[PDB]
């Protein structure tokens, strides 16, 4: 429903509490570290007009038309459309984008489906739906706690912790230490962490705008590099940029309370609402789209300068098609095996999730790997357009040529190499992947307690029956 | 509708031609190196008659039933009978029995409903593939060409070739490297190798019964090991057994003939028929059930030993499950995205089939030692079942107990462990999987060949288009 | 100065307790599971009189001829003198014994060097070292701790335990879980696993003969396979055989006890000695011969089949070779790095010592799996000695040759890959490999702990300097 | 010998003729992208003359001093000087400048000491390596040949070739693809790919003043980021910039050519010579000094966070430990087993050489993973001084804190982690440790290629005796 000018006038309006290098960012759309991923989110809001991509972005209801990122699924087919949403969006930045709104629109749609979840919330969770879903505003999600230095009554309120509450709502301090792709309407301080017993004060769930008095996002070394399409191809639009958040006494409406101090259900609310599906379904279409670009860029590469011909190079190649095709199969088997959770919400297969998400953050340093391996030195000594463009621009054309490529076309697709992995936004991407949803070491300890294995434990115990009978 | 008592009768009265250490193998259903996989497939073949499995492994037709690999698929409903099918055979050996004959019916079912395919051979394709079907006949298949040391005419039959033409037939003559699960009524003779223009002589596909005078089965040596299901739960049962096949100027008759001196339906045929796909799917599902066997194993070592406890046992268990995950995901996506091939044949989706395959040979030896890294050191000196019985074996019931188990109980069960993965038996299931559909570095040379990569180029040749405008 | 004969009739006369298969072990010299291991170790002896050999494996003093592997070393020429002996004995079995007695000769010898250690048991240590050199005997090693299943006052002599003291000696309880190589005259009870506080009861240190009564091995399945050297070239002859150790109230005279009830003696028995420099010293030495071998298979595969000019192949050679020099490295700086330990021990460096025998285990797994990947499909259907010299020899002769050799000759080599790799006998050496100087988890997170990072620490501390300088 | 004041008074004089963003670079010592890295070299130069250091770092011949690189050793004391030389250079630099000129002087003394390799221009060689080493200048190598669009006579100058031969010396045109550290007084033309048969006019090694007219380095893009310490750590002083080489009909005069349309004489230059063994060995130093600065900063990382306790960072630390013996021992053993070449010159054994820069490109890649597993999503974060000086600073030092580390201390260790493997130079350090000496495939098949394997497959062809003796 949104349009892109829409986006750009409410930034502006009312901006994200952003600072930059110590100083307060006034006009995110026109800030160099900022407006190019601004147009890019503008543009993504945009796509939803183009009578091409209506019908994929969005749905009609009651005279109105919303994102599909929204639509509470009823069946599988409205499972697919969500789907197809994910990744045409995705596909529009070469899945370089992880963390754009509809990825935290599926928590808030699956949070609103569950809302008898959250008991006395659950109007408020499903207001805020609504009000996310009219609006067509941005999210984003503020998580992560601080640590204490302990070689140093103590600071209780290091963390985001209730101060007090008040006939008005509560009063919140403290700070979440990352928050990616601040240029959104509001952000959400969902549970991302393992609350212990007795951490009632910090099991808190709810959403603010950005500009909420008290509240500070501080970003972190700007990745963007250049406005440059042909020496920055993706810095220079998909920067989306990571922040501190900072919550000094900040007043959060009654309103926008979803969960208070709560340790239990502030644990299992991804789980037992359907968000952990829903958003890691919106992920691995994502992921796939991502491995589409790298296959795209290696056969190019490839071909480009004559390394196709070596069975090395088609075995990588070949490589990334593999780890493709287990990303699509994931994603088929999640929304083939869906069912209905305790809410009756339809959610996708999380075993076929769970293997995905586990997965792909070990694929993708191999994936990067790879375009290193066939770019090889190729890729540490790429002029800038301004050279082409120089004096010495005749010598470039004569020199820098692709055993099949002229030589603007070659630096060209190398620099986008580049930006894809050695960049500081391409190396940024290789952190983002390994860590996103979670650390790894905790992710696979999850994933084998809450794992039905007793199906195959009971195979094994009938095989070895017939072992124990030779003792009768 | 063939029963183990039927095949048994078979082998004992038309015997392979089989040669073990230098003698003929008169009676393989008693012999000691053979008896436990005969009993093993004889027992395959009885479970297609028990009431509970009757409708998953058999098929009406006419008033006759058939095994459920011969059924030619109409609907991907009937895909999905096929797979559940392949699955309930290969759980009964832990997926630890990989080439048992309804993998082959797929390749025949294939050829025959693709039938078109091979011209003036068709009929004699789909006879054979009736003959197979309503006998329920066992196969195997006899493949790669032996090497000539050119350090030493030269004799133009050292791979199989067609010596002569006759009335009757072809006489061929040359070996086969290889025909694992050679316990079968009928040896197939189709390629697997890539052939080259000229070698029209070597360009055959024909079938064979096992006992046909001049057809030889060398072994190799045995990996039995034991009877006892204590000592040997898997050798003692599921050794397949491979051998050296030898051709000295055997008769094949004109009606067992399917390609004759032609290298281009050789090299497509598998291909064109869908052979590829159907066997591929077989495949899939036996990975899947091997994976099942390797999880619920580790499971019960780590809780035996108390090593569940252990974040690193857990994550090792989790990378099992991602991989389990991974190949239902393939499987699933196999079936979902069937289509039928130019002679109408459905056929299971290339890509997930070649994602799985090409894929599971690099998880396999890494699941191998996750298993080896659980047991560790106590799988180094698992004592006999005689030991248990001896006069020390109440020493045995004090000392080699587990965290959570009685003596015998983890002793039988580390001795399944160490059999899936140590024995001779386990070790050889290991340098099976890295190699039994062939050659890696071949495998992904032809994914790479064969999949159309343009549209993830386009799609890169599209966003450099902003890269190169800057030249405008 | 013991001759093979010497330790064969040892061993007949006093013949280790041993138990195979609920059955005791009469004479171990000519039982068809151990008389090739006994044969090899009697040539390792033997080879110590071979005029060409007696000087890099016997040092002579005081009119004696003592094993290499006894010389407390004043020099690092001694120390280099001790490893060309462990080398040559290593060769003999191409690096596949792991378990030959100089390695716990060098312990020994490292306990008596710094026999202080032991306080009032220093005599005894220093009184065994010259049993154990003069009647160059051969040992072997008791260890790991067996479990107790919990899911059942109880029974504190599950692991081996002091029951009580008498004016004779100790009398112990309890079993190890593993001793490899058992045919040996003595059997050490010395820690390998970290003990607590409070467990003074099993911290003890001793030496028994092992025919000692109430002491029983009981054995782990054989690998042998066969005594042909052409089928079974590696498991005929080092089948060094894996045991469980059982003491049922073991007798232990005060001559042969060294550490009695002391915890910490035991944790730092083998760092302040210098026994796990010196050990680790034979370690090196050996799995640089082992990997010798690999190299020597993998170069002989590679040119029989023509292999070798495939660029795949010549790199997985190149690997080894780059893990060989990796070896011989730690070696060299092991010994140019050598220094006195606190009781005037000259000790090779651990830092060198630790990272190879941390790094081994994971090259060794590796290696393994290269030698596969080179023999491929070949490696699964090898044929008998007995094949080759039955009615079907000269088709096998004719069938089974290599690009670059005769039938015989090809099969003879891949047999030998196999044994190295495949069979019960090959597998089992990956494990050991794995396991045999402790737990890799266990053993890094002891090297993180042991090893000085303070000089790399404070250079980063002084590096930073300038970037908080900034706040000045 | 050389002063840092001497060093930029003659970049600022007669710079090189460097290019960047399409304008010429006046002055490299001022300008914002090299003032950092020409101030770094200068202090390496200016070392030389600490007392602290002067007899590390230079050495004294006829009353004048030359820096140690220039050294020609003749006993391995003068070898372990050169080794000595290069590590304290290198740990300036935490071993992140991977092209100090020591490693060429390296490669130019060996020439020197070798020149009768060079025949008629033997006199020459010797007289430029007396010139780098009186004037101490610092030297950059341009290196790899470009392409040409065949899918577009033609120009036989694209890779640099002899246009002309005068009485002046020859006229060269062409490209070289790279040149790292082009803030040098020198470029050497050497070959570092394999020539044909036929390439004699590319077939040759030449040394030029980097402001010869005709000659162009290009920079690609700059990796710098900013001035500040605290926020670059590195990049601000270690970055040392990356050219492509334009060869526009440049005259080099005959005083300056070694090597003259000469096929085998280039393809055998650095191995004849011994330049690759002594190049190797500044490099092995170098990368054990890079690896000392990644466990200082890992261990201070794990400490500051408290993540030391857990035995998974433990295990990761341990690992970079392993390593870093890895090559220790390399070094040493390379210096150990040195011998003098077919020219008398002492050179470090190629063996150990060659495993340490054939392993270390791979250890690299994990060595950074490493890293940012330890750091994990706190590196993605990072604020600025500027945020630390700004109006939230306070917030900052309140929320910013590490277990064991105050905000200011833990942002500047995390800030220089981020710099060693995120940040584009960072990430560039990256593909260059896989690329600089060489494509690995090459390099491997050369490894393997030049290796004696003899001894290992005779040993074997000697074990084998007894398998073949079967048949006697
Ligand atoms: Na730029
Ligand atoms: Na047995
Ligand atoms: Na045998
Ligand atoms: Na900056």
């Amino acid at each position: 429903a949104r349009t892109g000018a829409e986006y750009i006038e409410a930034l502006k309006t009312r901006p994200p509490n952003l600072w930059y290098k110590g100083e307060k960012v006034e006009d995110p759309t026109t800030h160099p570290v900022f407006r190019g991923i601004v147009r890019t989110m503008a543009a993504l809001y945009d796509l939803q007009h183009d009578p091409r991509y209506r019908e994929v972005l969005t749905y009609e209801e009651e005279g109105k038309r919303h994102g599909m990122s929204f639509l509470i699924p009823k069946t599988k087919e409205d499972l697919k459309r969500r789907g197809q949403a994910y990744k045409l969006w995705a596909d529009q930045n070469l899945g370089m984008m992880g963390r754009s709104p509809d990825y935290l629109n599926a928590v808030v749609m699956a949070y609103a489906a569950s809302a008898d979840y959250f008991g006395e919330f659950a109007e408020n969770v499903r207001n805020y739906y609504r009000y996310l879903r009219d609006q067509d505003l941005a999210t984003t999600h503020a998580l992560t706690n601080p640590q204490v230095n302990r070689a140093r009554q103590p600071d209780p309120y290091i963390p985001v912790g209730v101060v007090k509450q008040t006939e008005k709502g509560i009063v919140v301090r403290g700070a979440r230490m990352t928050a990616t792709f601040p240029l959104a309407d509001e952000v959400l301080i969902f549970p991302s962490i393992l609350l212990q017993a007795g951490s009632e004060k910090y099991a808190l769930a709810f959403a603010l705008p950005t500009s909420t008095p008290g509240l500070h996002f501080v970003c972190r070394e700007a990745l963007v590099g250049g406005d440059s399409p042909f020496d920055h191809p993706l810095s220079s639009r998909v920067e989306e940029m990571d922040c501190l958040v900072i919550f000094d006494d900040v007043l959060v409406p009654w309103e926008r309370v979803f969960i208070l101090g709560n340790v239990e259900l502030c644990n299992n609310a991804y789980g037992a609402t359907g968000a952990l599906n829903h958003m890691a379904h919106q992920v691995v279409a994502l992921k796939t789209a991502k491995t589409e670009a790298f296959l795209g860029v290696a056969a190019l590469m490839a071909e480009g300068i004559g390394a196709d011909v070596y069975g090395h190079v088609q075995e990588k190649i070949a490589e990334i098609i593999v780890y493709l095709e287990a990303m699509r199969a994931f994603w088929t088997r999640a929304e083939e095996e869906a069912k209905e959770n305790a809410y009756g919400l339809l959610v996708p297969d999380r075993g076929a999730l769970d293997g995905a998400r586990n997965l792909y953050p070990r694929l993708y340093p191999r994936i990067r790997e790879i375009l290193e391996q066939i770019g090889a030195s190729g890729l540490i000594t790429l002029p800038s357009e301004k050279d082409f463009k120089g004096p010495l621009g005749p010598f470039l054309e004569k020199f820098l040529q692709g055993a099949a490529l002229e030589a603007k076309e070659r630096v060209a697709l190398f620099r986008l190499a580049w930006d894809m992995t050695l960049s500081g936004f391409g190396a940024r991407q290789e952190l983002y992947e390994r860590f996103f949803f979670g650390d790894p070491v905790r992710m696979y300890q999850t994933l084998y307690n809450v794992y039905n294995k007793e199906p195959y434990k009971e195979r094994i115990h009938a095989f070895l029956k017939e072992s124990l009978k030779v003792f009768e």
